[PDB]
C-alpha cells in the first residue's frame, strides 16, 4: 500500500516550479476560474510519454473551448524540459504548448503519491474551479492513456455540476437511456412520494428518474471526442518527420 | 489521503462473501489462469450503478473471449444484491452474471482505499485491473455522479495483453495513434553501448535511439481493438427504456 | 470481550442518517418532551426482522399514547431501507410508519457495541430504552434466531414511568406479582433511624422494615398494563398470511 | 461506557465461591451437559430482589423440565446469603433451592461488566443465558427500580433450543405470531443459486425467497411456551403476604 | 508488598456511608473536638466479630468520657449492618450504639491498606487525634480478637502526654523502673544536656533518662482500672442469659 | 503513602548484622522450629527503647517456655548497641540477653516499611509476630512516645499457637471474654447444607449456626494466659530506680 | 547540520545505475585494483558542470596511467545523460568516455549528504584508493568550477606517500622548505625520538621535523607538469570551433 | 559516517579562545566586512602542519590584499601554541601573524563535525570558506598524510568574489579554461520565454540557450588569479631549510 489524495478533497497546497516559472497550486488556476488537468510521465526523452505530450498538444483547442487548463510533470529538472519540448518541435513538427512541473527529488511525486522507485507513474488528476479532485487515473508505464477519454469525463462532470444531474455509464451513448441524464435520487420515503406524484419525469422506480436536459451541442461535441478516438489517421506524423 | 495498493503489487490477499458464494482472491482466478476486473460502486439501488453493472453484462462475452472474469463490490448484504439483479432482470430485461462481494461494515473497502472524501459511508467508483499472476496493472477511480466508459476498460486488457507477449510498449490512443497507428514501441536502450547497437542494426523504423518501434501485432488483434472504440462512439439503435 | 454504554447514563450523542431524514440523539428526543426505544436488526429483507417491524407497528398507537417514539437500525443503506418497508406494505399490507437509521459503515454500531461474536458484518437485536431526560433506562439483547416480546417493552415503560411519578420500586411480574398483587414497593430505609421510624409511623402495609407497600396506582394504570399481557398470552383470530 | 461479554462468546472461565460450595464456571454445568440462567441483584434484604428470588423459586421446576440450572450473584458475603434465605422461607413461606455467588469484592461483577452508572458499588440486574457448551446465547440488562418478568426468560430457553434442535428461526411473539402464528422460519437463502432452488422446490410456505416457514413444532412444544404467557397473565388467586 | 496510611499522617479525606448516614473523615469528629477509633472486621454475622462489637458497646461510656468516638469497618451492606446489629440486641442483650461504614467493593478497605495475604478485611484499627492524624495501628488476625482495654490504655496515655508534654514508659501506669512516672523528653544539644543536669529539677538516671509524676491521682486510677478489667473473669457470662 | 508487609506473607528473606552476629531471617528460627518476635525501635540511649529493652528482659523466660525467640532493631550501628547495653547493666542492674539487628542507613527499615511519617530518620515502634513456618501473624504500630505493653504480645503468642493445635479461633478478651469466658470459636460453615449439619449433631453450644463454641483448653493454658494480664494489672512491689 | 561520510571510512556499499549500466560501489574498483574519483554535479545541460566534464575528459590518460578510474553522479536520469554526451561531442568535439550515476530521486546524494543549504546536489569530490577508503573529500560552490590539475596532484602525492611511507609537505613539489623532499612519519615515544636523532640517517631540523629525498626524478617531473598545466594559457580555445 | 555544516549555512556561533585572546564567530568579522579562511590541523609539533602555517605566513599580504582574514585551529593548548610559533620564528626564521584556536576537549572540532576515522584524538585537515554575510561558500578535507596547495584556496576566495560583483559564474580551470579561457558565464534562463528571449538579443557569445559568456573581468583581476598559479608552479630559487 502507499498514500493518495482522494476525491472530494481539495489539491494539496504547494508552490512548484514549471518550465514557464514558478506558480503556486491549486490556487493559480482557481483565482482564474478555471479547472485544470495535471498528468505526470516517468522521464523526459521517453517514447510513450513522447506519444502523449503530443496527443495532449493536438487536442489543445479543444481543452481551452471547455475552459480546461494542461500541466504535465516528470522528476526530471527544467532544463531536461526544454531540451525535450525543442526535439519535439524540430523532430515531430508539433510545438507543445502547456508547463511541465520539476521534479528532480521526487518531492510533488510523494506528496500526490505518484510513486508506485525512481520515476512516477502516469497519474492523472481532474481538478475543478474550486480546487476540488473529481476524478483520478493510474495508467502503468507500458501503457498510453487515451486522451479523448479524458475530455469526455471533464465535459460530462461541468455539464452535471450546471444541470444538477448524474451521468449514465457510456455517456452519451447509453444502452437504456442514450443522451438521457438522471436526477439525483430521493433519499427520504417523503421525498420518494412526491417525486411519483408528480410524473414530471421519465420514470423506471422513484430511484431510477430521467429526463434530456443537455443542449444538442453538449451531446454532439461529447460524441465527436469518441468519434476521433475511433477513426484511422489519415496521415501518420513518422512519414514526414 | 488514503492509503492504496499500487500498480505492480500483488492483489491483497483475502477471503471475501459474494452473491454466488465465499472466495479467496487472488487465488481463485490465479487457479485458473485468468485475469480480473474488480469494480466498485457505493449502494444497490441507485441510477448510475444500475447503467453500469448492464453496461458490464452486455460484454460479458468479449470479456471471455479475451480471458477476463469481472467480480463487482459494495457495502450493502447479499440479501440486498440478490433483490437489487431481480429488479434488473425484471424492469430492464438484462440477467447480470458475474458474483458482487457484499461488504457491510466496510473491512475489503478500507483494505482496498475505496473509501474517499465524497462519503463517510458508501464507496467511490474504483476499478482494479489484475493479471493471471495476482499483479495490480492499472486503477481508475470516477466518482459517483459519472459513469464508465467500459470499452475503454476492455482495450486496456486486450493492449496489456498485446504488450505482455510481443514484449513491447503501446502508445497513446493505441491502434489510433497520430505518430505510429497501429505500431507498438520497443523498450528504449538503458547503455550507451546499447544505443550505439539499436542504430547500427537498422532493423527498427526509427526516430531517435529512444524512438524505435515496429508493427508486430495480427490483424485481428488490431481490428478487435478497433472494434470496442467503434461500439463506444456509436448511438444504439434501440434504448432498453423503450420497452420496460 | 466488547465495549456498550451503561444504564444511568446519557445516551451517546450523535448525528445519525434515517430514511426520513438527518437528526440528532438524544436531542431530537429529548426536545419534544419524548422517550424513545431504538431497537436493532442485523440486516434488511431477512424473516425474523420483518415480523418484528410489523409488530411494532401493530403496537405503535401503544407507544403514542405513553408519549413513547420508536427508531430502528441497522446496517443497510437508506435505500434498501425504503424498497423493504414498500415490500411489506404491498405483501403483508402493513405500513411502517417509524424511521430506520441507516449505518453502512457500522460506525454507530460500534458506538452502541452491537456487534457480537455471532457476527463481524451485521449487528444483534440490541434494544435501548430511553426517557425524556436523554439518559438509559434498560437494555437488553436479543440474538439473530430469536425474535422479541414486543409486549414486555410497553410493560417495562409503562412500570418505569409509574415508578418515576409514584416515587415507588416495581415487584417482580407486575402488576401480577404472587406476594402483593399490584402493589409497589416503598423505597428502602437506609439508616437505622429511618428504619425505626417506618416501622412506627405504621403507615404502610408491611413484613420488615425493609420491605413495605401500598398501592398508589389508578385502577386504568393497572388495567392497561394487565392488557398488554393479555395481548401476549392470546392466538391470533387472524394470521396475516392468509390474505398475503 | 464499559465492557462485557458478546452473544456467540464462551462464557469468561473463573472459579466462585457459592453458599453450597466453590465451583468452576462454565465447567460446572458444561460437564452436566446443561444449560444455566446466571442472574445478579445488587443487595441481600431489599424488597425487589427478593420478590425476584421468589418468583424463579415458583418456577424452579418449570427450568428443570428444560434442563436449565439457575443461578444468583450479589456483592455480600456466603453469611448474610444464607440468613436471607432462611427470612425468605421463615417469613413468606417459600424456600429457595438454587445456589448465590458471594461476590463481596466485585470481581467477578467487574468481569461481567454488571457495574453500571447507577453505582460503582452495588451490581445492576443482569441475566446471561449460556447453553450446555458454555455459550452466551442472551443478555438482558433490568435496572434497580424494576423487578424481572420471569415466565419471559423460560420462553427465551424454550424458544432457543427448539431453534437449535429444528436448525429453525423464532419471529416475533412465537407462537403467537400475528403473521404466521406458531410457524417457524427457515435460515434464509445466501446465495442467487439456492435462492432459485428453494423458490423452484415447493417445499414450505413462502412470501419471498428469503421468507419461508412451516409448522414443525410438536402440539407440546407450542403449548408449554404459551402457557408462561397465560401464567404472567393472569391475577392471582391468593396473594403470598395473606398468609405471611 | 501492600500500601498502608502511616502514623503522623493526615487520615486520608474521604466521604463513607454509615448506617447512621453519609460522613466525611477526618472532618466530623476534628469539627467536634474528638478523637475516633476505627476498627474494621471481615465479614457480618461471624462469631469473632460479634464478640469485639459487644465489648467495645460494653466499653463505650468509656470511650465517652474521655472524648473518643467509634466507628466500624466492613465489605457488607448497610441493610447487612441493620439486620446483624438487630440480631445481637434480640440475642446476647446488647444494643450496638455506634456506627458502621459500608464498604462493598471495598473502596474503603483498599485505601487503608486491609487487605492482606483475598476478600475480607483484616481486623485493622487506627487510632486518630483531635487534629485529624494517625497516632497508633493495630493488626490482628481473622482468628484473634482484640483486647479492647488496651485500646483504652492507648488513648488515656497518649492524651495524657500531649497534655503534660511527657513520653509514657513501657506497661505504664505500672512500669518497672519508675512506677506511674512519666519521661520528659530528652535534650537534643550539650549545651541543653548540661543545664537539665544543673538545675536538678527532675529524677535523672542520666542527662537522656529523666523523669517526674504529674498525672493526677484520678488519670492513674482510671488506666489502672482498664487493666485490673481486663485481668478479671466475669462473675455472669451473656451466653447464660440468651 | 507507605508500602508494607502482609500478614499471611512469608517474612522477607534477608541477611541483617546483629551485635551477637549475621543471621538469615526467617530461616534462622525456621530451622530451629521456632517463632520470632521482631520489635524495632527509634534511637540507642533513649529512654522509653530503655524501659522496653528491660520489660523484654524481664519476660524473656516466659517467651522461652513459648519456644519464642526475641529480635531487636534500630538505626544505629552495632558499636552503639553493645555500649548501650553495658550501660543498662550497670545503672539498672540488668542484662539484655538477647540480640539487635544494626541499621544504619534503613536499608531493613524501609523494606519493613517502617520509617512512617514521625520521622524522616528513625523507625516507628513495629512489632512482627512471625510462626515456625517463616509467615507473619500479627504486627502493631506503637509511636515513639508511648511504649508497648509487653504482656499483651505473651497473650497474642500463646493464644495464636492455641488456636492452632486446637483448630479453634479466639475470641475478643480472652481468656475472660464476655459472653463465652474460656470457650473457644469452631470456624463458621461455609455452605448450607454444612450449616444444618452443624445444627443437627449437638456437638457444640450455639447461639446460632455461625456461632458455635467449646472448652477444649487445658486448665493450664488458660491460667498461663490469664497470669500475663495478672502481672500487666499489679502496682510494682519495688522500683529498679530506687537501688539504682 | 549534515551527514557525510569521512575520511578513513570504508566508501558505503551500494548498487548504483550508470549510463555504462548497475555496477556496484567501491567492489567494483577494488576488484581491479584501481583507486577512484567520484564527482558530483546540480544538473545535466548547465554550462559550469559541462566545462568540467570536458577538463577530466581531456586528463582521462593522465588519471589512467595513474591506475585511477572517473565516475559522475547527478540527479537527472540515464536518458538526458546520454542526450548530454551526445550534445558536448557534436558541438565542442570531445567524446566523455567514463560513466555517469542517474540519481532521479536523490537517494545517493543524500546517502553521501551531497545537498547543501533544495533540488539538486553540490559539486562535492570524494577521492577512494584500491582498498575502497575515503581518502580526501572537496566540496566547490554550484557557481564556482573545480581546478581539475589539483586533483591529479592529490592522488600521485597520496599514492607516493603510501609506497614510499612518507608524508607530504604543503605545496609538494615545490615546497618553500625541503622542495621535492618527503616527511619521515614522527617519532611518539621519548626512545624512538633519542634513536632517531643517533642513527642520523635523514636530514633533521628537530626530532619530530625529519626528511629526505626519495621520489625519482619521473614521478617529480610528473606532479610539476600538472601544476605548469594549470597556470599556462590554452593557445586554442574550443570555442573558436 | 558525521554531521557537518553545509554550503549555503550562515557559520555555527560559536565563542572561541584563540592565543591572541577570545572572539566571537562569524561576528567579529563580519563586523570588519571581512572574508575569513577558517583551516584545522591535527596537532602542534607536527611537520605537515608547520610547512602548511608557514606557507600560509608567506601569502599573508595576498589574503589581505583581498580583504580575508586567517584563523588556524587545533586540540592542542593556547601555551603549546605559543610555544610552537616560538619555535618556527627562530629554527626557520618566519613569523606566524595570525590567531590559533586552542580547543583542547574538541568542543569546536566536533560542532564543526571536523573528528574524522582517520583519528579519535586530532583533527582531520579541514577548510572553511566564509563570507562577509556569514555564510559558508566553500569546504575542503585534507587527510593528515598529505599538505594543501595553499595558491588554490587564494584563487577560489579570488574567483568567488568575482562572480559576486559581476553576477557571473566561474568555469572549470579559470582564468585557463579550455573553452572559454578567461571567459565569465551567465547564470542560465529557466522559462521558455527567458531561453528565447536570450538568443536572440545578440547580448552574449552563446553555445546554446543555456550556455552564454563574456569578458566582464578586468585584465587586472584575471591576471592577479593566474599569478596564483604561475608560483604554485615555480621551483623554489632558495630552499629555507639551507639558511636554518
Amino acid at each position: 500500500p502507499g498514500s493518495i489524495p482522494l476525491i472530494g478533497e481539495r489539491f494539496p497546497e504547494m508552490e512548484v516550479t514549471t518550465d514557464h516559472g514558478v506558480i503556486k497550486l491549486p490556487d493559480h488556476y482557481v483565482s482564474q476560474g478555471k479547472w485544470f488537468v495535471l498528468f505526470s510521465h516517468p522521464a523526459d526523452f521517453t517514447p510513450v510519454c513522447t506519444t502523449e505530450f503530443v496527443s495532449f498538444a493536438r487536442r489543445y483547442e479543444d481543452f481551452q473551448r471547455l475552459g480546461v487548463d494542461l500541466i504535465g510533470l516528470s522528476v526530471d529538472s527544467v532544463f531536461s524540459h526544454i531540451k525535450w519540448k525543442e526535439w519535439i518541435e524540430r523532430h515531430i513538427g508539433v510545438r507543445i504548448p502547456f508547463p511541465i512541473i520539476a521534479d528532480p527529488q521526487g518531492t510533488v511525486a510523494r506528496r500526490l503519491g505518484l510513486l508506485h522507485a525512481t520515476h512516477t507513474v502516469r497519474g492523472v488528476f481532474i481538478v475543478d474551479a474550486r480546487g476540488v479532485i473529481r476524478t483520478m487515473l493510474y495508467y502503468p508505464m507500458e501503457l498510453g492513456r487515451l486522451v479523448d477519454e479524458i475530455l469526455r469525463i471533464v465535459k460530462a462532470l461541468k455539464l452535471g455540476d450546471s444541470l444538477k444531474r448524474a451521468v449514465p455509464a457510456d455517456w452519451p451513448n447509453n444502452e437504456i437511456i442514450g443522451e438521457g441524464l438522471i436526477v439525483p435520487p430521493p433519499t427520504t420515503e417523503d421525498q420518494a412520494r412526491a417525486r411519483m406524484e408528480s410524473g414530471q419525469y421519465r420514470c423506471l422506480d422513484w430511484w431510477f428518474c430521467w429526463d434530456t436536459p443537455a443542449s444538442r451541442d453538449d451531446v454532439e461535441e461529447a460524441r465527436r471526442y469518441l468519434r476521433r478516438a475511433a477513426e484511422k489517421p489519415a496521415k501518420l506524423l513518422y512519414e514526414e518527420a
